[PDB]
């Protein structure tokens, strides 16, 4: 029912990796919605169940595959399927523990973690921040094999969360951002993984109030800047929709758009 988009991590290349967040960023937004050439996520109000969920199937070079479920509206990973068995985040509220419901129903055993899924919760899980855990195709391939061995118990609940951290940001966020998308391709290009480094972390952390600030800019302009960081950590303020235009791909929806004036 839901759509299904597939990456492998075996023999991944800036090209496969490329192909994938495009596919995903097509099945997340509707094309409906697009402001200040910025496209918005479809709204929660009145979206159907049929129309919730994506679902993105990660394969490995050990060849083994897990199927995250990905939330239309925000882009977040509400837990994940691996054979016999599916996990879900701790739902933030009663309508979205409804919807995840309608995921994996034919699965043998279905399980609800006690805890959220946001990166507070998962960092305090993973003894580590996001600032420490390591992102690249290699990393990556681990996180696919650490979710995919969960239910045996071969793996320890600091690994699965640093996995969840690892998928969370080369799915999600890669897809939120075309910034982060970079950064990703260039670890799969050389091979090479790197912990992210502030503009990463500051451009994940402000997602919202970027959507938010766009949404209610004056056309296009920001009544309060945001302060952002750069690779070395040095502020970055934002003052308009039009810097972030080669920078942000997706937003969450936050309001209506306001009527065009007509000069
Ligand atoms: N499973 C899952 N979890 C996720 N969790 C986050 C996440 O925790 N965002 C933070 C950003 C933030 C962090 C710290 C701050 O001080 C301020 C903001 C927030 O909204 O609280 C973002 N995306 C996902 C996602 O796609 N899938
Ligand atoms: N389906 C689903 N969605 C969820 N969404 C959030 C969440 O943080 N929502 C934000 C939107 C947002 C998302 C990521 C960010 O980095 C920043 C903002 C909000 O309601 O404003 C937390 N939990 C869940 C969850 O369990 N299940």
């Amino acid at each position: 029912q839901y759509p299904i988009i597939n990456f492998t991590t075996a023999g991944a290349t800036v090209q496969s990796y490329t192909n994938f967040i495009r596919a995903v960023r097509g099945r997340l937004t509707t094309g409906a919605d697009v402001r200040h050439e910025i496209p918005v996520l479809p709204n929660r109000v009145g979206l159907p169940i049929n129309q919730r969920f994506i679902l993105v199937e990660l394969s490995n070079h050990a060849e083994l595959s897990v199927t995250l479920a990905l939330d239309v509206t925000n882009a977040y990973v509400v837990g994940y399927r691996a054979g016999n068995s599916a996990y879900f985040f701790h739902p933030d509220n009663q309508e979205d523990a409804e919807a995840i419901t309608h995921l994996f129903t034919d699965v043998q055993n279905r399980y609800t973690f006690a805890f959220g899924g946001n990166y507070d919760r998962l960092e305090q899980l993973a003894g580590n921040l996001r600032e420490n855990i390591e992102l690249g195709n290699g990393p990556l391939e681990e996180a696919i094999s650490a979710l995919y061995y969960y239910s045996t118990g071969g793996t320890q609940l600091p690994t699965l969360a640093r996995s969840f951290i690892i998928c969370i940001q080369m799915i999600s966020e890669a897809a939120r951002f075309q910034y982060i998308e970079g950064e990703m391709r260039t670890r799969i290009r050389y091979n090479r993984r790197s912990a992210p480094d502030p503009s990463v972390i500051t451009l994940e952390n402000s997602w919202g109030r970027l959507s938010t600030a766009i949404q209610e800019s004056n056309q296009g302009a920001f009544a309060s800047p945001i302060q952002l960081q750069r690779r070395n950590g040095s502020k970055f303020s934002v003052y308009d929709v039009s810097i972030l235009i080669p920078i942000i791909a997706l937003m969450v929806y936050r309001c209506a758009p306001p009527p065009s004036s007509q000069f």
